């Protein structure tokens, strides 16, 4: 489960980089470095701050992951200056519910105390769409006036709160991810915004 | 004394941060986000070079007194638009003056050599800053006019020359705070430049 | 061999740093900041990474290297300002080519697996860079048309094919850099740009 998870918040990161470096008309190896920094980029801070070995050192499996991923984006799509805005902030969203759980949950179960667990949850969700747009000189996610990092803080909180209630980690980070990725969409679909 | 140190380094660098993100009519969330970063942006750089835990997460109630100087920063706080650029050099040049010396000091007694220690030092006080500026896509502050870094490895290498005196560390920071304190505001309120 | 191609790649990415910094009419100390973030900006996200002392703190002599560097781009330059862009890019290119390979080398003598140690080769080699480019808010080297990251790749990757052939490291390094630098200055000499 967690396997698949992991694997598909890579994917997810890494689409969301590749999409953005097409914009640009970059070349193929452009594609992939803009792809891999937004797919490993929350996680390596994850992993030094909990001074644990870095998930896709550790798993080499995850580069060839973000390789595949970064490839097909490139083959698959024919023209992506053009791409709709929507599919980049839905990719954006997918891995931003995922790693903001996932986070948490292995902060959590790493030692981590509960406030120090939801914020390297958030930071694994947004710090790889962070250094993606700055690299870019587009403004983050975080200033923008879509509802985006209380979607990142509701997901890792939420866990929390459901693995008080003895609930089993699948089910608590289901009813987690879905509860801040549905928040995330509706900000997306409907430009929800806070005063 | 250095645990009353610390925390208002934190309160300091998280009240640049929320009140940069007032100028930019953010949520509370996006406060939050950009008050966290520029308060822990300094101290967890320094520790993970250190290979040392870092500070809020080794003690969770510095996360919540940058929750803390967030939100009462966004309550006590009318029209934060509007607010002077004063007050926002001055908080940064507080936590500027402190972590430069607490951070080569801390540093110091880690086994970092004396070269080692004033950098260390002087990554602590500007680099949370330097994060907070390069999100909003303002122009950093080693960049402008004013005297700066100057400022922050005067207060690091000061330390040192006094700890080499056989002063005790209360006394050796407390005159290195001040002089790196000075010399940052008097280029602040006189907008002293070095050619 | 190993002690040379360190301080002669800290020596290139600081004077490419203090050349940026001479364009904005900095002061001095501004010029060492910027000298330094790019120095040692690639080495210590691959130090950290790898949970391996960071090469700076381990040994302080490269920080003398770095002000020596910056210190000597002050004085034996008089205008900055108008200093043309092509020594600006052989500056980076050097260190590109150089840090993508010793990256690659430390990291796989370290324990990293191939696909690990190229990417901390590749990071080693252009973060330096990256660093400096958005801190000026100047567009990064990946965005641009000419060659960049594939010689970063192609540096690393080649040190492992060599390596695999039974090469010693000295034979195998020299070769890399080579066949990085000259896909990578020939990109700045004749524009050659990827489609």
């Amino acid at each position: 489960f967690l396997f698949y998870l992991d694997i598909f918040g890579v994917i997810v990161f890494a689409l969301s980089g590749a999409l953005m470096a097409g914009r640009y008309q970059l070349d193929p190896f452009g594609v992939v470095v803009l792809a891999s920094v937004t797919a490993v980029g929350g996680g390596t801070i994850r992993d030094v701050i909990l001074q644990t070995p870095v998930f896709w050192v550790e798993k080499p499996y995850y580069l060839y992951v973000i390789l595949a991923t970064a490839i097909l984006t490139i083959v698959l799509i024919r023209q992506p200056k053009r791409i709709p805005k929507r599919f980049l902030l839905i990719a954006d969203a997918l891995g931003l519910a995922l790693f903001a759980v996932l986070g948490t949950q292995k902060a959590l179960y790493l030692g981590a105390p509960i406030p120090v667990a939801v914020v390297l949850g958030t930071i694994t969700g947004i710090a790889g769409g962070m250094i993606r747009d700055v690299l870019c000189n587009v403004i983050p996610m975080i200033l923008r006036e879509e509802i985006y990092a209380l979607a990142a803080m509701l997901g890792g909180s939420l866990f929390i709160i459901l693995h008080g209630l003895n609930w089993n980690d699948t089910n608590a980070m289901i009813v987690s991810i879905s509860a801040a990725l549905a928040l995330r969409l509706a900000a997306i679909y409907w430009h929800v915004s806070l005063p």
